[PDB]
């Protein structure tokens, strides 16, 4: 199954999400992560910066936030409304795991 946690890192603000994403899928690993803002139709790629993933906007981000994952093995998962607009530095958001 795919298990994930998202921890909001210091440096995040209304225009910037810095996320420690811990992605667990046996024998696989994360390749891509994208954000879809609430009321938006486009997926915006997060940039991997070492231990964390980042997405910035020129305007405040609109949540709750949805995330699309693509594993190296080509497994797709979408986790919906995982982080609220009014997210909190240092808090972890942990959606239900997704069994294949
Ligand atoms: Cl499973
Ligand atoms: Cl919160
Ligand atoms: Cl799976």
């Amino acid at each position: 199954a795919v298990q994930v946690t998202f921890t909001v890192q210091k440096g995040s603000d209304p225009k910037k999400l810095v996320l420690d994403i811990k992605y667990t899928r046996p024998g696989d690993s994360l390749a891509e992560v994208e954000l879809r803002q609430h009321g938006s139709e486009e997926w915006e790629p997060l940039t991997k910066k070492g231990n964390v993933w980042e997405v910035k906007s020129s305007k405040p981000l609109v949540g709750p936030f949805n995330f699309r994952f693509m594993s190296k093995g080509g497994m797709r998962n979408v986790f919906d409304e995982v982080i609220p607009t009014a997210f909190s530095i240092g808090k972890t958001y942990k959606p239900e795991e997704q069994e294949f």
